[PDB]
């Protein structure tokens, strides 16, 4: 079952050019390379999409489980380098999921209900000292995890409702009604204006506007 | 002097079509209208940038000082309705601005150095009557007011350096350093891949995306 | 079932005053007006009670469930002014009742078993802009009531127990023992004394100390 | 200098059968006793004022400050025993006084700014022991010395306003202005039901109400 | 059962001279005096290990239950003098036991699972008077047990192995396994040190070093 | 200036062993080696000192500044493993202090007024990944240091007052009184007991119980 949602996975498999991208990968992959990309295993062609995209794998646009979505150590705000694990991996209720990146690091997932956290390879990680600072946080995101975005998932549903052909009254009428649309509608109205507001919102969003969300 | 900083401003404002815009708007005033735009009042052309940009008036970009920015109502979270004030808005400390609106609505900011906050017209607002919600915290905040930004600003000033004409390079190496730059700049290197990401970033920003931070 | 109570009615009700007023309201209605006084409608008579003791409506003195009993805007300080639901009224564990007012007003009562709080007429509440003030704490009254005084209706049974007949040596007796008063009761002996102070505790609040209360 | 405020002797110097007992026990002292009543020692006829009216000693009415006012222990929730100093009673802002009662019991009011508190007699105090009691906080209270009622006065102010001889109307006319009186005064006017219930609050207060805050 | 651990006894039940001291007071005892030492009267030969080990009371080394082990008053943390009790000593999950001593003041330990508290003989308590004390803390202690120590317990296992037999380097691969010690052993190694280290710590302990717990 | 005491040391120069062990490292060092011994470096007769002590430098018992008197890693809970400053060190009130150890590791202590911290090696520090532990609180004492013991250093008093030659009765006519002394002073008297108790309390923490403080 979908444990968690990643909203910045939400973004990014909205993106056309992702969406384009992901199809060529498939293809010179199928009917050029060595087949179908469990067993997570970041190739090349993973790693021009982690320079791209973010993401250390090309992941199925199609699908919101982001299990086997993980983020780049490069852009990642929840993820911190650990040195060498049964207790914290084990709870009834959260559950992990492993990648072998191309540079030979391990990157293992840590997720439940709550969130998501990567930690890149006891259980030993060097915290940089440094008094006063809010670096600390990422422990407590970490409990947080073994213990506005229903708006945001909103603005990418209008989306959705973009690319299956709806117009922006159509949208416009979908929120506020049909009578309130017809009776509003202008060339400079404000309904008018709203709907567009929700598209550049989403736009942004999806044009890697998603990378300040990592 | 200039109190606060307005991020949102800082973003539109680096908006070459918004720039182009403003300058259009210049244009049409001071050779085909009536001349230059301390007393804010809302015009026609300032209302269509108000449902295409947010902001109620169109404000010079070369600016920094927010004073006389002013974010819609259907796009702000730092604004209330209020119906009928000499104690709020004279501490010693606490500055405020006024803007008359097209549909004749008074829209007073008050500021400081901790922030703005909107009112839109003693002094009485109309809460929404809901348990266990969030609502209450734009009083919290208006409360601040009369008592990760510098890394996005740090972005925005990538921005800058490219509409210098500061290549990616060039930027890599104001940022990492003349040597690691020489040794390590590639097709697919990593350097680059942090200088796109910071493009991407604040391109997002500016193009729509500080919507999100209103 | 009684859901809670009402300290300031448990005071009213036991006022001489009121009981020969609600005795003379029952009188005139029964044998020289329409009747019977669920379908609360405050009459003109109610409101020269609420403009003498409080209460929007003559209750019977008899009766100790507050389910009825309202209090006047002028006096209650567990009232807000509401403007035009269902999410609040229906929680299990949670009553309301309704009353229609001379000027045509409808109050709405919210309680529970921790208290009341009423509603004059989504919803929306005007509430007064002052920075630092404690009006806010009506919103988490009425939180409370959706989620000393022990000695004070003690009070009040000894003013049950005078109606009844007893003296003052009876009550002494009661609350601290025949051999104690039989051995201290004198002309000023302080046995004496207390007893005197609880009189004149609860006749302050029942004339009209209770509505220091609401 | 007047250090703090006690609102229940404002309550009970304002009663006019106390006032009348203080003359006649000026009158029996002066013209038929020993004379004058800073060495406070309490006498017979003080302690008939601490079983009739709560304070130990008769106190002049006409004086405001509560210096030499000391409550009975029978009444007072600001009090403790204490059994057998100069640490407590010297601090820079705290003062004390100092009370012989007819039991040769030693009452020493500890008082600053912030209230006073009581101790009748190192310093040892028999607290009782109660698992999760609020008796704990007279300590808290005694803390807050050495470290509504804004309303209430006003009352009390209405009622100097009577004894001068300014009818409800007067008064009406000093709290909401000649001109809304003048329009709105009538036989059930609310603003005649509003200054009547000023004076009932008020007189509950003064005729033994403010037994109930000490 | 054994309901809560005295770490304090803990370290005397394994003091060799208390063991020979126990010892010595039963031999007089059984073949010298009375017999057998449920009802805890605290004889003349029980007050000398009052003034010498602090226990009031002889008890049996072999046994880790300290239901029956009270400490002196003149050493213990967690006593109070108290004057006159069903409602504390009667709940689900909270044990008493009382001990009368010779100087025929009655001590009733109050023990739960999270410790144990004495009372010396309603329930009143004299508590210094001191602003701004920890005295308190007491009364919050009291209040957790009718609601590094592993560590510390693992120190005596030490004392446990070394009075067995085992040598020193028994006991260092006892925790850090045989392939350490037979690599690392020496005669300044550091594996011998801290297994030192470990004896010095408990006997410091053990030699009254318990005292500083109570 | 001394700037803070280190209760640990205070026990150890007390110790008649340790004195013993310091003269004879100053007598093999002045007449036998070297001469003395700012600078610190760490000798193999020092780290000696470390394994039996836990000090890694021997210092002078004489001096009561623990600048110099660093403890070794096998004992402190108040040192971490750091790896690679000038903001830390620099705060005006917080001073440090060097020390090259045997094994060319380099401890840094960082002390002010409320304690100190070692660092042995910008700052990176392996903290171990333990969920819901309180390995953190060493970060929360060092932040301590850069932003009962009153009772237990009042028992070294007591020791210094014996070897001074001050008996039992002398020590304890200085804390009681002479005429209490005289009184009460017996062969099985408490006051005798309660002098033999602070010297058995002292002399575990001389005897190797300030371990159980680092």
């Amino acid at each position: 079952k979908k444990l968690y949602n990643d909203f910045a996975w939400e973004c990014l498999r909205r993106n056309p050019q992702y969406i384009s991208d992901w199809e060529l990968f498939m293809k010179n992959t199928l009917t050029n390379g060595g087949g179908i990309p469990s067993e997570l295993i970041q190739s090349e062609l993973d790693l021009n999409a982690e320079k791209k995209w973010g993401v250390m794998k090309y992941i199925d646009p199609y699908n919101s489980d982001p299990t086997n979505v993980f983020w780049s150590l490069k852009l990642s705000n929840r993820s911190v380098r650990v040195k060498l694990w049964g207790d914290m991996s084990n709870l009834p209720g959260v559950k992990h999921q492993r990648l072998l990146m191309h540079d030979n690091t391990l990157c293992v997932k840590i997720f439940s209900q709550n969130g998501y956290f990567q930690l890149f390879i006891x259980x030993x990680x060097x915290x940089x000292x440094x008094x006063x600072x809010x670096x600390x946080x990422x422990x407590x995101x970490x409990x947080x995890x073994x213990x506005k975005e229903e708006q945001y998932l909103g603005l990418l549903k209008t989306i959705d409702d973009r690319k299956q052909g709806f117009s922006h009254r159509d949208i416009a009428s979908e929120i506020f009604g049909k009578e309130l649309v017809k009776n509003e509608w202008s060339a400079d109205s404000w309904v008018r204006a709203k709907i567009r507001y929700r598209i550049k919102k989403a736009n942004a969003l999806i044009n890697y506007g998603y990378l300040n969300f990592l």
